[PDB]
């Protein structure tokens, strides 16, 4: 693609907390998270079943960043999304996504057992995007702008130039 | 069972119902599962109720 550049959209998340951030991923003196990622947090004693819709309108592809929330315990689990098994669904036109949380530990990093698996999604001009979710999702705040072109990555340690 | 001197090739399906009412509605069971096996090999597929885009 060759950018980074992210258009941020306006989904209303409702009956949910929104911009709940972690002590490992600290921004400033205080607790951060992902930028382009808003975690997702219960209201009241009610966390929502979440259906919303973004239509792409533009005349170019939009890719959609997104997570999954994955607790180390029942505990957690509950504690955050109140319902001990969540899911989440991607949907578009021409494809679907739909995926249930692993709840439990994996190995110790950065101090939490607790994890996000990342996924993406691609919206065709034309197409819109579909999210629905009980609990364990960490949404995109917005797109990337999809460019074609000659643009890469390489791995090197050498000094740059001028 | 295939006993001919050729290979076959079985084309299938698996139907997701938009609701729970059109699923239990068709098939009883509200959750349905479909498993074709064979000597070498098998799939397991079990349907996705809800909607995705009309
Ligand atoms: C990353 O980049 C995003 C896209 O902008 C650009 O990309 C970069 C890399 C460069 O190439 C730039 O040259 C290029 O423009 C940034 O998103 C932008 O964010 C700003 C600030 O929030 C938005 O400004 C607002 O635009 C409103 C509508 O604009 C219309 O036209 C634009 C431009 O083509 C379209 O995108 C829109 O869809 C609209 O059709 C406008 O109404 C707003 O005015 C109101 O708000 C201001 C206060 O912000 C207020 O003063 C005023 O009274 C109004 O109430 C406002 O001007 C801008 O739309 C948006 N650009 C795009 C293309 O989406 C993004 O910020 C940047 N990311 C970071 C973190 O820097
Ligand atoms: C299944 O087995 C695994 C392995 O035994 C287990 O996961 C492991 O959890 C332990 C802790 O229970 C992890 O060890 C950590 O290491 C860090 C880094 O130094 C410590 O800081 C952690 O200890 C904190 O908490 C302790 C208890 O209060 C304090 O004594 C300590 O000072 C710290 O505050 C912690 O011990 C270990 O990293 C993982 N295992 C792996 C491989 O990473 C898991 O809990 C077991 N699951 C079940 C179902 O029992
Ligand atoms: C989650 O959200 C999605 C989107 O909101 C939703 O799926 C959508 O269902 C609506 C209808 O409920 C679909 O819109 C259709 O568009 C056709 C084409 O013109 C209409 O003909 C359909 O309307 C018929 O039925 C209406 C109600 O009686 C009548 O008013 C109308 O005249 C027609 O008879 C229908 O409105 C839409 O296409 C999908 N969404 C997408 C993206 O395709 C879904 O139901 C929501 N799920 C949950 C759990 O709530």
């Amino acid at each position: 693609s060759g950018t980074l550049e992210f258009i941020t959209e306006g989904f209303t998340w409702t009956g949910v907390t929104q911009n709940g951030g972690s002590n490992a991923c600290k921004r400033g003196p205080g607790s951060g998270f992902f930028s382009r990622l808003n975690w997702l947090t219960k209201s009241g004693s009610t966390y929502p079943v979440l259906n919303v819709t973004m239509p792409n309108n533009d005349n170019f592809d939009k890719l959609y960043i997104w997570g999954v929330h994955h607790p180390s315990t029942n505990q957690e689990q509950t504690s955050l999304y109140v319902q001990a098994s969540g899911r989440v669904t991607v949907s578009t036109r021409r494809s679907q996504q739909t995926i249930i949380p692993n709840i439990g530990s994996r190995p110790w990093v950065r101090g939490l057992s607790s994890r996000i698996s990342i996924y993406w999604t691609i919206v065709k001009p034309g197409d819109v995007l579909v999210i629905n979710s009980n609990g364990n999702l960490i949404a995109p705040r917005g797109y990337f702008k999809m460019r074609t072109g000659k643009s890469s990555i390489m791995r090197s340690d050498a000094p740059i130039d001028t």
